[PDB]
């Protein structure tokens, strides 16, 4: 059914920053993202948060790529997921040609990764036999060693990796090459095919992966820098406290953690902007000229003397974002034709529960039910995994539209309450059930004691349960059962 999702590309008519400085979040919000929702414990957020400081961008392209490819077993049960995003790299020049010409590179290398089949270190190498940087990564069940997740990440992706209770266990950091003075700029999966040198997860855990437009908003942390290599990532401890929200409300949707993710990217991404505007603004009315001052550190005399103190330290944390005398006509120029953000893509997936995959594919295929039974057996072992299983299939939340704008966000639950709670019935007393016609009788004997509602899934159990000639006389007496289904009022 819902096993592949793959986001579309979206050209968006992006204002000024002169315009977005009398707006809220929510207003950036709505007029920039969309949602791309797979399930409860998958979704995507994709939007735009590249701008101009005076004039309207009317054709803004999308050059982010988020995609999914949810695998399943030999019976039909999900058992791992491969998923994979791309960032455009370059783009937005005005060239629509261009943009177009990145976008299909960066749609079908996230295409291509999904529709393979083997593992992650031979479907790049396939695939690598106009630039755009990619991160992905494959998990999947093995026998004895449970859920298996290779990575890979090539560029400004990021990958985070959490647990249960939103406790960060590993992170894959991106990367910038040196290239000249001041150009470091992401590598690509294009330059796999250029160069030689390409240089256990847990039920409930979560993965997220984010674009340059995401993370690089958020409190950023440089995790190493060679001669020409930058593996940056984000401060753990900041990127921890956007789950305090979240502590103790059970099982969140992706939609939900990625819309707070993305909330404070964009939340920091609008007061960046406008500290940028104030910022050339009260530059522009001190009138330099009039009193001579060219000098970046002669300004900065003003500033401090004049009692500007703080427009001061936020010139200076804009030096350290990209002493020695640099001029002024260079610096307001080179701010006043800067574009502030990037495409903005993130998904989150979440590892699934074995026990709430099983029943997921009992619910949807009824068919199978003789077959996967046995497989209960060896799952359940106590009536709080089945209550912990169906509490979490009732919080599931799934979104009708596939892609639906951010703020007309609509969702409704993944089960029928009728559909959850007989289900649960039935396991719950197939498990409560699991020596000649001695014990033959014994299981008419519980079946007959019990008063359970819709009690014809008997023949539902019974063929999970039968996985001289005293058979037959047993569902004789089974049809007798069906008196005491006839008593039942
Ligand atoms: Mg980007």
């Amino acid at each position: 059914m819902r096993d592949k999702i793959i986001t579309g590309k979206k050209i968006i008519f992006s204002q000024s920053v002169a315009k977005d400085q009398t707006k809220n979040l929510s207003s950036f919000l709505s007029e920039r993202f969309y949602s791309v929702n797979q399930s409860h414990n998958h979704s995507i957020i994709i939007g735009s948060s590249l701008s101009h400081q005076e004039n309207d961008i009317e054709h803004d392209t999308i050059l982010d790529t988020s995609g999914v490819l949810v695998t399943t077993d030999t019976n039909g049960i999900v058992n791992g997921a491969r998923v994979a995003i791309t960032d455009g790299l370059g783009g937005g020049n005005g060239d629509q040609e261009e943009d177009d010409e990145i976008y299909r590179v960066s749609h079908s290398s996230c295409e291509n990764f999904l529709n393979c089949d083997q593992n992650i270190d031979t479907t790049l190498s396939l695939i690598t036999q106009t630039e755009a940087s990619m991160a992905a990564f494959i998990y999947q069940n093995h026998p004895g060693k449970g859920y298996i997740g290779e990575f890979a990440n090539i560029g400004d992706g990021l990958i985070i990796i959490l647990d249960k209770r939103f406790k960060i266990k590993h992170m894959v950091s991106a990367c910038h090459i040196y290239r000249g003075f001041g150009t470091w700029t992401p590598p690509s999966l294009q330059a796999l095919a250029t160069t030689a040198n390409k240089d256990k997860l847990a039920e409930g855990d979560i993965i997220i992966s984010m674009t340059d437009g995401v993370w690089g908003e958020l409190k950023t942390s440089l995790i190493a820098q060679t001669n020409d290599r930058r593996d940056i990532g984000v401060d753990k401890e900041y990127f921890k406290t956007l789950f305090d929200e979240l502590t103790d409300a059970p099982y969140p949707s992706s939609f939900d953690i990625a819309r707070i993710i993305t909330q404070r990217a964009m939340s920091r991404s609008l007061e960046r902007r406008k500290t940028l505007i104030k910022l050339i603004n009260e530059i522009e009315q001190q009138h330099f000229h009039e009193k001579s001052v060219k000098t970046i550190n002669e300004v900065l005399e003003y500033f401090i003397k004049t009692g500007h103190v703080e427009t001061a330290q936020t010139l200076k944390a804009i030096l350290f974002e990209d002493n020695i005398e640099i001029p002024l006509e260079m610096v307001m120029h080179d701010l006043k034709s800067r574009t502030v953000g990037d495409c903005s893509t993130i998904n989150v997936t979440r590892i699934p529960y074995h026990l709430d995959e099983l029943i997921r594919g009992f619910i949807n295929y009824p068919e199978k039910h003789q077959i996967l039974a046995p497989l209960f057996k060896a799952r359940v072992k106590s009536e709080a995994d089945l209550e912990e299983a169906f509490h979490r299939l009732s919080l599931e939340m799934v979104q009708p539209e596939i892609e639906c704008p951010i703020s007309e966000t609509h969702f409704e639950r993944a089960f029928k309450k009728e559909t959850l709670d007989k289900t649960q019935a039935v396991l719950t007393h197939y498990f409560r059930i699991s020596n000649y016609q001695e014990r033959l009788n014994d299981l008419s004997a519980y079946l007959s004691k019990e008063s359970s509602l819709e009690k014809n899934d008997i023949k539902l159990l019974l063929s999970m349960l039968d996985s001289n000639k005293l058979y037959k006389a047993f569902h004789k007496k089974i049809e007798l059962q069906l008196l005491d289904s006839e008593i039942e009022n």
